[PDB]
C-alpha cells in the first residue's frame, strides 16, 4: 500500500486476516475490495455465533421462531427466489465439449456452458460493490468428515446470514475447518444476494434476492463457484450442488473416483448381516424416505449415512467406499408425514430452519400431504403470510419448500456416518416415477448393462415423462458421455469389487390409475431381495430388460393380495417403444460421445425385446 485501500483489517469484526492461511486471506480480501463489504465476520462454527445470528435475524424480520418446537425458525422467500434455477446455471471451460455433448438435432438438455468471456462479461455487470452497506461472512466448511481422505475443504463467502445459518447445519463449519486446512488448498465459493444498499429495487417479504441478475457459475479449472442474485438453496448453500456434484464429480472424473447424487443407507438382516447400498432417484421419487425407511419386515434394520450425494472411491482392496459428504438433511417438507417418513418427523423438531412451509397459530408448521389434523381453534398461515384453510387452491407450503436440519439428530443416523475411510457399497439402485411398463424391481445383467440401465432413466415430472440420467442431468459437472465412459472404466480397475445395480419403480399404476404397490415401509421388502441377490442367492429369472424376482420368491406376507403380475408385467410393445425412445435420446444428447458400450447395451436391449 502506497495509500490505504486494500487492507480490509480495520473492517474484520470476528476473527482476523492475519491468522488465515496465505491464500485464504487472498481469496476474502480480493473480494471484499470488489464487493466492498461494510464488514468482514470470519464464522468460528461456534454455537454463540449461531444463535446470535438467528436472533439478529429474527430482529430484521428476516426470520421467525416457531415456538412449538425446540430451537425451530421459518423463513419465507420472496416468490420469485424459490428453488435451484437451472436455465441460470453455468460451467464454464475452454471448450464446449468438455462441459456438455454437441447434440445432432435439438439443444442440450444435459448442461449450460457459458465462455470464459462471456462469464467475465457477466460477473462485471453483478459483483463490484454488491455487497456495500452488508457484512461478508466468511464461511470454512469441510464436505465429507473432518480428516477423511475423501473430505474436500471450501471457503463461502455470502452477503446472507440465512446462508450462514443453513451452511452450518449442511457442512462442518467454523475454526477447526481452517485449521486442518492450513495452506492446502480449498475450493473457493461467492455469493452474494445482489442487493447493495442503499437498495435500488423494493424489499419483498424481508428477502433479499435478485432474479433477472441471478447466475450461478461454476469454473472447475479455476476451483470457482461464482453465484450471484438468489438466496435459495441449491443456489446459495454452494457446497451442497455446486460443490458436492457438479464442481466435484469433475475432480472425481480427474481422480478416478465418483461424485453421485445418491442416499447412502445400511441394512441389516435378522442374523446381523449388515450391508451399505447408494440409490439415485430424480425428483418426487422419495430418496428421503428410502434412506430413513422405517422397515417392515421383522428383524430387519436400516441406517442412514445420508440422503442426497455421496462420494465413492475403490480401496487397495477394490471395496467401493463412500461417504456423505453433507452434514444434514435438506429435504422436501411436503408429503412428509408419520406415515411416509417417522423417522424424519423425528428429526426435524429441533434446532431445524424451515423454508416455505405453512405455520400454525401455536407455532407450528403445515404443508400438503403432512397427515395431521389440527386441533379446532388452531389456525394455519401459508407460505405467503396469509390466512388460510383447506378449502382454498393454492397450496399453504411451496411445492418445493423444505427443512434443513442436523443429520446426527435422525434417531436412526448410522453409527459409521461420519467414519474417515467411508463405507463399503455392495449395491447401487435407480429409479424414478412410471406409471407404466416398467417393474417393481429388476437387476442389470453386468456392469456395463448396468450403466446404461443408470443412463436410460426416465421418470414423471398432460403428464410428461423425461429423461434424468442417473438422478444426474442438472448435475453433471462435465460432458455426460465422458461421465459414461469414466463409469465403465471402473470395470478394468484391478481388484475392483464392482457392485450390483438394481432399478426401482415405487410408483407403477394399474388401468385404474392407482398405485400397484403399497410402498415406504413396505419398500424393505424389495431391500431384502436384493440383499439376497448381492449374497449370490438363487431368487432370480431372466427377462428381456434383467433379472426380476421368482415367484414367490419377494415377501409378501402381511400385504394383501397384490398384484404381482401387473407389477411384474413385462409387454413387447411397450418395450419396443421405451428402446427406440431411449436409443433417439442418446444418439441426439450424447452424440459423438456415446461409449461404443452404451451403444452395445442398446443394441442388446433392443435384440432382447424383439424375440419375444
Ligand atoms: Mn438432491
Ligand atoms: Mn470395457
Ligand atoms: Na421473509
Amino acid at each position: 500500500q502506497l495509500h490505504n485501500g486494500l487492507d480490509f483489517s480495520a473492517k474484520v469484526i470476528q476473527g482476523s486476516l492475519d491468522s488465515l492461511p496465505q491464500e485464504v486471506r487472498k481469496f476474502v480480501e480480493g473480494n471484499a475490495q470488489l464487493c466492498q463489504p461494510e464488514y468482514i465476520h470470519i464464522c468460528d462454527g461456534s454455537e454463540e455465533e449461531y444463535g446470535r445470528l438467528l436472533a439478529h435475524m429474527q430482529e430484521e424480520g428476516v426470520i421467525r421462531k416457531l415456538k412449538k418446537y425446540d430451537n425451530c425458525w421459518l423463513a419465507l422467500t420472496d416468490p420469485r427466489d424459490v428453488a435451484r434455477i437451472e436455465s441460470k446455471t453455468v460451467i464454464i471451460t475452454q471448450e464446449q465439449r468438455d462441459t456438455v455433448p454437441i447434440p445432432k438435432s435439438g439443444q442440450s438438455q444435459l448442461g449450460r456452458w457459458m465462455s470464459e468471456e462471456d462469464f467475465e462479461k457477466a460477473f462485471n455487470a453483478r459483483f463490484p460493490g454488491c455487497m456495500k452497506g452488508r457484512t461478508m461472512y466468511v464461511i470454512p466448511f469441510s464436505m465429507g468428515p473432518l480428516g477423511s481422505p475423501l473430505a474436500k475443504i471450501g471457503i463461502e463467502l455470502t452477503d446472507s446470514p440465512y446462508v450462514v445459518a443453513s451452511m452450518r447445519i449442511m457442512t462442518r463449519m467454523g475454526t477447526s475447518v481452517l485449521e486442518a486446512l492450513g495452506d492446502g488448498e480449498f475450493i473457493k465459493c461467492l455469493h452474494s444476494v445482489g442487493c447493495p444498499l442503499p437498495l435500488k429495487k423494493p424489499l419483498v417479504n424481508n428477502w433479499a434476492c435478485n432474479p433477472e441478475l441471478t447466475l450461478i457459475a461454476h469454473l472447475p479449472d479455476r476451483r470457482e463457484i461464482i453465484s450471484f442474485g438468489s438466496g435459495y438453496g441449491g443456489n446459495s448453500l454452494l457446497g451442497k450442488k455446486c460443490f458436492a456434484l457438479r464442481i466435484a464429480s469433475r475432480l472425481a472424473k480427474e481422480e478416478g473416483w465418483l461424485a453421485e447424487h445418491m442416499l447412502i443407507l445400511g441394512i441389516t438382516n435378522p442374523e446381523g448381516k449388515k450391508k451399505y447400498l447408494a440409490a439415485a432417484f430424480p425428483s418426487a421419487c422419495g430418496k428421503t424416505n428410502l434412506a430413513m425407511m422405517n422397515p417392515t419386515l421383522p428383524g430387519w434394520k436400516v441406517e442412514c449415512v445420508g440422503d442426497d450425494i455421496a462420494w465413492m472411491k475403490f480401496d487397495a482392496q477394490g471395496n467401493l467406499r463412500a461417504i456423505n459428504p453433507e452434514n444434514g438433511f435438506f429435504g422436501v417438507a411436503p408429503g412428509t408425514s408419520v406415515k411416509t417418513n417417522p423417522n424424519a418427523i423425528k428429526t426435524i423438531q429441533k434446532n431445524t430452519i424451515f423454508t416455505n412451509v405453512a405455520e400454525t397459530s401455536d407455532g407450528g408448521v403445515y404443508w400438503e400431504g403432512i397427515d395431521e389434523p389440527l386441533a379446532p381453534g388452531v389456525t394455519i398461515t401459508s407460505w405467503k403470510n396469509k390466512e388460510w384453510r383447506p378449502q382454498d387452491e393454492e397450496p399453504c407450503a411451496h411445492p418445493n419448500s423444505r427443512f434443513c436440519t442436523p443429520a446426527s439428530q435422525c434417531p436412526i443416523i448410522d453409527p459409521a456416518w461420519e467414519s474417515p475411510e467411508g463405507v463399503p457399497i455392495e449395491g447401487i439402485i435407480f429409479g424414478g416415477r412410471r406409471p407404466a411398463g416398467v417393474p417393481l424391481v429388476y437387476e442389470a445383467l453386468s456392469w456395463q448393462h448396468g450403466v446404461f440401465v443408470g443412463a436410460a432413466m426416465r421418470s414423471e415430472a398432460g403428464k410428461v415423462i423425461m429423461h434424468d440420467p442417473f438422478a444426474m442431468r442438472p448435475f453433471f459437472g462435465y460432458n455426460f458421455g465422458k461421465y459414461l465412459a469414466h463409469w465403465l472404466s471402473m470395470a478394468h480397475r484391478p481388484a475392483a469389487k464392482l457392485p450390483k445395480i438394481f432399478h426401482v419403480n415405487w410408483f407403477r399404476k394399474d388401468k385404474n390409475g392407482k398405485f400397484l404397490w403399497p410402498g415406504f415401509g413396505e419398500n424393505s421388502r424389495v431391500l431384502e431381495w436384493m440383499f439376497g441377490r448381492i449374497e449370490g442367492e438363487d431368487s432370480a429369472k431372466l427377462t428381456p430388460i434383467g433379472y426380476v424376482p421368482k415367484e414367490d420368491a419377494l415377501n409378501l406376507k402381511g400385504l394383501g393380495d397384490v398384484n404381482v403380475e401387473e407389477l411384474f408385467g413385462i409387454s413387447k410393445e411397450f418395450w419396443e417403444k421405451e428402446v427406440e425412445e431411449i436409443d433417439k435420446y442418446l444418439e441426439d444428447q450424447v452424440n459423438a460421445d456415446l461409449p461404443y458400450e452404451i451403444e452395445r447395451e442398446l443394441r442388446a436391449l433392443k435384440q432382447r425385446i424383439s424375440q419375444m
